[PDB]
Order: structure tokens, then C-alpha cells, then sequence
């Protein structure tokens, strides 16, 4: 159900562009699950909000880059929205 | 019928630059019709009142968003120009 | 007719720097009509005589501007001048 | 209903220019929510009325952001327009 | 009748340069039809609005294209252009 | 002969910068010319005195332009100097 | 004769770079002549002052282009070196 | 417990206009605790009350501002206030 | 552990934007330690407060950045906040 | 002889940064010969001091830009320095 | 030697605030050498002592400005302070 | 005497990259002599300075192409770096 | 050893905003070494007081630059704290 | 045991960019052993971050390569993560 | 020993983003070596920090350019960190 996906292009619209730069700061340092790796700075800070879905949603599991999209928010985004994606992002 | 378009572009001409800020912020929360969405606020903010053309016009209908423009005017611009439009709006 | 906005510049003119603070305050209390309303009271307190026309003028109908003019004038300003206004307000 | 949003806008409009100040400062101060957080001073102490509506709203939940809105007026802001806003908060 | 596949070229050139590379990003998550399939990444993302013509046009039906095209539009384009589309599209 | 253009630029400079923002406002009420029209708002009340030179010169004939200049002076501006420019103006 | 190209180049350089954005906006909107054509945006939002010139002289007859370049100027560019080039465009 | 750091804003609201100015040139003179130091001058003589709760209370220790407070003003303030302030001070 | 290099974000927050600046000039001057270096004052005037962290946390070692981040402050920042991050930055 | 065009860097050094947006508009105007010709506005309007220089320099003769600077300095910019460069200018 | 221009700094520091205003309306008024001008008002009168006399010093000649100073002084200031500024005026 | 080829070269050196556009769209309208042609755009476009110099001398009469070269220069470049070629270009 | 720069930059803390311009001007008159120079007026007059210290100590010496400091501040500063940096500047 | 070079991949992974650039420069310039040499710039300025891996490596002894990796990074690079190489670079 | 090539990188480290613009300009005015000449401008402008050195090291001796270094520097650069290069430069 790759549909969800697109739901989490929405995350980072609600957003404003300053906030945008900062999300990158804080991805790196979040706590991860094993099995699972960090993505190389190199082409992250790059990576625009799409590039951030693209390489995110096949870099990260759908159903478990759902999660891990919540957590980063409630923490730094911080935004009402953050739980507009939860809505849609189960079901 | 474009250039009715154009006749928007000079809505944004009468008002100071102080109230373009606040247009910005109220745009989102006026009701929409069914069959339409909202814009992403990234470009928004930024877009300046030509930008708030040519991607509102595209957008939005144009028979459609002529009537639109009026709503948010007369319900924050509150200026008499903005039935200097709606002169020019229909035809 | 625009120009007949001038002649309410003028208005502002023949009263005293103590009068105008008080015409401010009063603004807000007289009564409106339908279809209009008020402005934020952070830039009219600042907003001095030119900047209560150029907004005022756009806010308020020009031929319905020069109407709202007489009422506060000659319920405050009490002065003579008040209807000099009207004399060229009509025509 | 994020339109509930706007009716706060008109919070800070009531208030003078002197005031708005003041409310920065008590912000900080009050009593918060398990689950939420305070704002980044740096943009706070900038961001206009407007600018605290925008951000407000998004780091503070809509239904909530308004029992918070009281809150702080009441005890600084001190103002009849504090109650003006939960008439049409509340809906 | 490839003649319409000309018009959906068209399709691509009212939208913006920074538009284009969102359509791509959408085009993998659209629910599609039994008895077809998916378009590799690795084209995907080079090909121009022009690649996303020939080839796509090729890979999908003409008749089938035109409202697959549709759908794609209103729903992340959202440009009234999307209708100028189907216009033709049907004849 | 551009640069009689430059004598205008003078006729800001005997005026005081309370006076300034004046010239502005009344600027818009003038009673104009075919084949020409108004300029936006917008740059205008920001345009300093010289930005009133460049983008005026530019915008009104210069031998019209030296023509509309004693206007709004001689009206408003109701200085000694206002002739001090039609001297110059004329040759 | 293609100089007469050159002239037009000319006519992109009395205007200044805030006008320039304008220019593009409003070039789609202007009435055109049957047997001819409009220009895709992609490029020509992107396109300078000189692919305004490479492009549109080709795209638009040389002695029909300089008409149609009087139009858009004096309706929008408003400003006095628009003729400036009709002097030198007939010949 | 930084709101007893609003407590504090209180105290520069007892007293005058005129018993600020002299509030600032005794701050300088009252002796400080080592690991510690004094504030520049320049923003602190601009500084209003509210500036002086900002920045006082970051600049010293919350629970040692509070007694920090009491000693300057008892000397010089000498107000009833004063201690009034230390009764919310403790707890 | 990089995370404890998040609450160092937090330092630059509860600084003011005047702050900021100052903390720039003194990082340059600060006694350093052996096998380390300074960061070239290119990027380090431009580089905002999340430059600074993403910078020097990789230009410096995180337990060691830790107490580095401390003296500054302390020094210059001279801020009750200063010690906030210490409580937490051991752990 | 290059060289004297750094002396020239020096004549906009003695100047207010105020003072080069005048200068600006003048240079248009002066009186120039026959064999040369002017600048675009476009860049010249953004090109700083220096990027006067360098473009002013090649585009106008070395020894002929000498004299050149000379005319609008002593005409507007009206500075005794405007001599100062003479002294050098010559050798 | 500009050095002797601080001297002249210390000319309208024997001299009143009351003084200084009166100073500003007479300096127009004086004969001037040929080949030198006059001041824009617009500046002048913002333009402190101190903003008189960086302004004035490059303006005018500081050999010159020494004689100009003169003038001024003994015919308006009327102070034996005017004498004390020849006496280092010369040398 | 291929030589004064080289010299050419330079021409398109003491250019900015941003002039380098230009000379190319004006190549083309300059009037050509009898019994020579005009360059294909497709590669000239592209063609760099040294292709500009491979197949401009090749294309034109390398005595003819040193006056050719000229004209443009003199006509567009406006450098006086255009004589410096000439000086040479002879002998 | 750097640091001693940190010490200069304390200076202009015991200093009012007022006195900041005054010291400004005087710079540019006090007598200079050989093998140094001026600073150029655009910046300094912006440069802050921290702008100062970071363009000063680069552009004079350190050593150097401390017996410069004492010069212009008891010569114009005259303030007891100008021997207070002494104190700290010899080491 | 080649893999070791693999985690060499990883070291230019935690750097940016525009750090990037500045590796390549120093490559040159460190001091080598005898029995070996230096890389051609050709290739080497193209060569992205993988290819300075793929070449490196063969270039240099694997063992040997690991050493001068710590070398240039600690000296330029600079990083925390140098000494992470080291980690695994040894076993 | 192209290492002591490096420590020219550091010349242009210490010196702020506005400097380095302006070196550019001055480095063609400077009087040079026989046997050597210039370096075409194209590249130059855009060359950055870096690009100056490669190019540099290698358009100019090693030795000589040391020397060649301090020249522009002390006569624009003007910074102590000038003869921090000399230090290493020699030796």
C-alpha cells in the first residue's frame, strides 16, 4: 500500500521552509531500530522535502517509516499536524 | 477568458505591503468547495502577490476564483477596492 | 472621484494636535453600517491624520466615507469647519 | 475547524502595540501541558501578532490553543475583549 | 487516433518546472488498473515532460492514458489546465 | 534631454521629510492624462525621493512629466521653489 | 532586416529587474493574432531578458513582433522608452 | 520555577517612571557573588522593566535573583513593595 | 551518543538573535586544546545557530564539545540556561 | 596604466553608503562623447561600488574614466575628496 | 591634515541645544564661494553637530570649511568661543 | 599569419561569462559582407569562447575576421579592451 | 595571544550608545603608523561595536592595536575605564 | 582483507559536501612514503567520493591506504568521525 | 615543497566573505614579473578561496608566489594575519 506514502509528502507541507532545514539535524540524531542503518549527509542535506520521501519511504519500511515519521515530529516539529498524518497513516 | 485574470493582479496593487502579510495567513482558513483543495504553504509564504497570481489562477478556477478573491477581501481587506474588482471581475 | 478624499485630508487639518488624539478614541464607538467593519486599533492609535485618510479612505466607501466623516466631527470635533467639509463632500 | 484559528487573530488586535510586549514575555511562564513544549525564543520575540498566530496555532492544538489563549489574557492581558474570544472559541 | 497523445503533451507544459518533478513522485503511489503495470524508477526520473509522453503514451494505453492522466492531475496538480486536458482528450 | 530629469530631483530636496510622505498620498488624487495611468501602490509609499525620480521620469513623459511635477506641488507642496523647478524645466 | 531584433533588446534594458517578473505574468494574458500561438511557460518563466528576444523574435513575426511589443509595454511597463523603440522599430 | 520570575515583573510595577532611571545606575554598584559578573551597559540603560526580567533573570540565578532583588531595592527603592515581592519569593 | 549534541541545540535557544552574534567573535579567542584546531571564519560568520552544531559537534568531540560549550557561555553568555545543558550533558 | 583604476576604488570609499544609491541615478544623465555610449540599468542598479568599478573602468576608456569621474563627483556627490582623486588621477 | 576638523567638533560643543537649531536655518542662507553648493535640506536638519561636521568637513574645503566656519559663528553664534576655534583653525 | 587568431582569443578574456550571452544573439544580426554567410545557431549556441574562435576564423577571412570582430565588440561589448584587440589585429 | 582582543571588545561595554557614534568620527582623524592605512568610512560607519573589534584587531595589530585603543578613548572617550583595559591589554 | 576499504567509503560519508572540495586540494600536498607517488589531478578532481575509493585504494596499499587516511583528515577534515575510521580501519 | 602551497589556503581562511570579492578586483592591478603575465578574468571571478589557490600555486611559482602574496594583501587585505603567512611562508 504504497498510498501512505504520499501522505507523509503532506508532512512536510503544513511545515515552513526555515523548519525544513532543521528536521535534517534531528533525523541523524533519532534512535533507531536494528536491522536498520543511517542515510550518508552527503545527499540528505540536499534531498529536498520530496527527495526526504523518495529515499525516505524506500530507505525506511512503509509501515515502520510511519512511526518513526511521528516521532521525529512530536519532538522537534512539534506541529498539530504531526498527528494529522497518524489519522491517515494507520488507516 | 484569461485576462480577467490580470484584473486580480491588480487587486493585490491597491493594498499596502503591510496587508499582504495578513491575506497570506487567512487564505488557508476561508472554506473551500468540494472538488478543490488547499495550496502547501512553502511556496505561500513566500510567493509574492504575482506568485499569489499565477499559481491561484492556475489553481483555482478562474470564473471560480473570482468570486473566491471577493470572500477574503471583504472579509479582511475590507477595502472599497474590492468592488473595483468584482467591476471588472464579470465583465 | 477620489479626489474628493483630499478635502477630507483637509479636515484633519483645521483641528488641533490635542483634538486628533481624542477623534481617535471616539472612532471606534460611533455606529456602523452593515456590510463594514472596524479597524485594528494597533496601527489607528499610531497612524497619524494622513494615515487616517489613505486607510480610512480605503476602508470606508469614498461617498459613504464622507457621510461617517460628518457624524464623529460634529459629535467631537464640534467645529464649524466640520460642515466646511460637507460643503465640497457633496460636490 | 481551523477557522476558529482566525477568531484569535483578533485577540491580539484589541490590544495596543505597548501590550503586545508584555504578552511575549508571561508566555513562557505559564503552566503547561504533558505532551507539549515551550517556543524557541529566538523567532518568538520577533514573530508579530500574526506571527504568533501561525505558529501558535500549529505547535498548539486548536481546541486547546484556545483554553491556553485564555489563560494568559486574563492573567496579563486583563481585558473584557479576553472573554470576547471564548464566546466564539467555544463555538 | 495517437493525435490526443500530442494534447496530453500540452498537459505538461502549463505547469511549472518545480511541479514536474512532484507529478513523478505521485505517479509510482496511483492506483492502477489490472492487466498493466508499473514504469521502472531508474527512466522515470531523467525522462522530461517530453519522455513522459512517448513513454508513457506506449506503456499506456491512449484511451486508458488519457484519463489515468486525469486522475494524477486533479489530484496533486489540482490546475484548472487538468479539465483543458479532458476537453480535448475525449475529442 | 534626460537631464532635466535630474532638476526634478532637486525639487525633493527644498521640501522637508515631514512633507514627503504628503507628496505621496495626494499623488494618487491627481487628475491624469490618457494613454497613461496610476502607479502601485505598493513601491510607491516605500520609493524614497529619488526612487519618485526614477521610477517616475520613467513612468510620465519627461516634457509631461515636468508639466504634472508643478501640479501637485504648486497644490500641496505650496513652495517658493516649486517655480524654482519650472524654471529650470521649461530651459 | 532582423537588427530591428536588437532594438527590442534595448527595450528590456531600460526597465529594471523587479519589472522584468511582471513582464512574463502579464505576456500570456495579451490578445493574440489568429494563425499564431502562445509560448509554453516552463522556459519562459525561466527564459531572460535576451531569451525574450532569441525566442520571441523567432516565435513571433519580426514586424508583427515589434507591434505586438508596444502592446504588453504601455499596458503594463508603462514608461516612456516603450516608444522609444516604436521610433526605431518602423524604421 | 521560573514564574516566580513574573513575580519579579511586579516589582518595577509598584514603582514610578521617574525611580526606574535611578534603579539602573544603583544595579552596577551593589556588590555580586563570585562566579559571577555584572551586564553591559549599553542595552541595559535602554532596557525597560521588562528587559530587566528578560535578561535579569537568565543573567542570574532565578532562586539568587530573587535575593539579588530584595537588596537593591531596600536600599534604594525602599518601598513596602519590596518585601511584598519576597513574600511570593520564597514560596 | 550523539543525541546529548541536540541539547546543545537547545543552548543556542534560549539565547536572543543580539546574542548570537557576540558568541561568534569570542569562539575564535577561547583557549584550546592540543590536537585540535579553530574553524575557518568563513562559514563560522554565516553558519547560524544549527551551523554551529552540526559543525562543531563533528569539528569537536561530543564529550569533549560538551565542556567547550560551557566555557564560552559562562564566559560570555554569561546565563542561568548556561548550566541547564551541563545538568544534562553528563547524562 | 591599470593601476590608476584602483584609485577610483577609493573615490566611493570616502562616500556614505547613503550617498551611492544617488549616485547612481545621476550617471545616466551626465553628458558623455561620441564613440561610447551607456551602461543597462539591469546590473547597474545592483552593481556595488566595486562592480562600478570594474565594469565602469572597461567599459569607459582608463583615461577617459578618470575625467568622467570627476564631472558627477564635484557635480553631486560634491566632496572634497572628488579633488583628492585628481591628485592621482593625472599621475 | 583633516585633523584640524575634530577642532571644528569642538565648535558646537561650547554651544547650547537651543543653539544648534538656529545654527541649521542660517547656514543656507550665507554667500558661498563659486564652484561649491549648498546642502539638501532633507539631511541638514536631521544631522546633528556631530553629522554636521562629517558632512560639512567632506562637503566643503577643510582649508575653507575653516574660513566658512567663521562666518557663520561670528555673525549668528556670536560667542567668543569662535575666535577659539582659529586659534587652532591656522595652526 | 594564423597568429593574430590567438589575439582573438583574448577578445572573449577580458569579458565577463555573463557578457558572453550576449555576444552571441547580436552575431547574428550584424550585416555581413557579399560572398560570406551566416553561422549556424545549433552549435553556436553552444560553441565556448575557443569554439567561437576555431570555427569563427575558419568561417571568416582571418584579415576580414579582426574587422568583423570589431564591430560587434565596439557596438555591444562597448569595451576598451575592444581597441586593444585592433591595436594588435593590424600588426 | 588572542584573547587579549576579547578585552577591547569589554571597551565599548562601559560606554553609551551616544558616546559609540562619537567615537566613530574621531577614528579616522587620529594620527596613523607607517606600514598601516585607514579604514574604509562604508562599513566602520555601519560596524558595531563588535563589527569594530573584529575588523579593528584583524586590520591593526594586536600589540599594536592596544596602544591605538588608548590614544583615541582618553582623547575622546575620557573615560577612567579607558586605563582599565591598560590594566589587562599589557597582560 | 579488501573489505576494510568499504569503511573508508564511510569516511567521506560524514562529511558535506562542500567539504568535499577541500580534501581533494590537500590530497597533493602530504607528505608520501617512498615506493609510491601521487594521483594525476586529471581524473582526480572529477573522481566523485567513490571514485577517490576505487582508485585510492589501488593506488595505495590497503594497509598502508588506512594510515594516510587519518593523515590528511585529522589535519583538514578535522572531524570526530576521523578517529571513527581508526576504529575499525586497525580490526 | 608545495606544502608550504597549503598555508597560502589559510591567507584567505582568516578574511571575511565581503574581502574576498574584493581581492579579485586588485589582484589584475598589481605590478608584475617579467616572464609571467595575467590570468583571464572568466574563471577568475567565479574561482573560489580554493580555485585562487590551484590555480594560483600553478599559474605562479611557489616562491614567488609567497611573495607575490603578501604584496596584494598588506596593500588591500590589510590584516595581521598577512605577515601569520610570511611566518611560514619562508620557512
Amino acid at each position: 500500500m504504497g498510498r501512505a506514502r504520499d501522505a507523509i509528502l503532506d508532512a512536510l507541507e503544513n511545515l515552513t521552509a526555515e523548519e525544513l532545514k532543521k528536521f535534517k539535524l534531528k533525523l541523524l540524531s533519532v534512535p533507531l531500530r536494528e536491522g536498520y542503518g543511517r542515510i550518508p549527509r552527503g545527499a540528505l542535506l540536499s534531498m529536498d522535502a520530496l527527495d526526504l520521501t523518495d529515499k525516505l519511504v524506500s530507505f525506511y519500511l512503509e509501515t515502520y517509516g510511519a512511526e518513526l515519521t511521528a516521532n521525529v515530529l512530536r519532538d522537534m516539529g512539534l506541529q498539530e499536524m504531526a498527528g494529522q498524518l497518524q489519522a491517515a497513516t494507520h488507516q
